[PDB]
């Protein structure tokens, strides 16, 4: 009984998610979700110059 | 007669139970098995932390 708890303890040690780390990730990949597409929006309007030289 | 009453005495000494060492032995475990069900069942909460991270 004692050797089990200690080697799940290991195992968990390698195995398993940490929450704490995991979410804070997770918010700054969305806000860097909603720069990006705010960024390739605006990219996609430079050709307009040409009609107002042309 | 004597001998039977001295070899009975010496058979008691050895087989027998002694009533006011067992009984405190009884509710030492009595009050452990309340703390460590309480502790137990204290201790099956602990995931919930990542709902709050979540």
């Amino acid at each position: 009984a004692n050797t089990q708890a200690n080697v799940a303890d290991a195992k968990s040690r390698i195995v398993d998610v940490d929450f704490a780390k995991e979410t804070s990730q997770m918010t700054k990949n969305q806000v860097l979700q909603q720069t990006g597409s705010a960024m390739l929006a605006q990219a996609n309007q430079l050709p307009q110059v040409a009609l107002s030289l042309l």
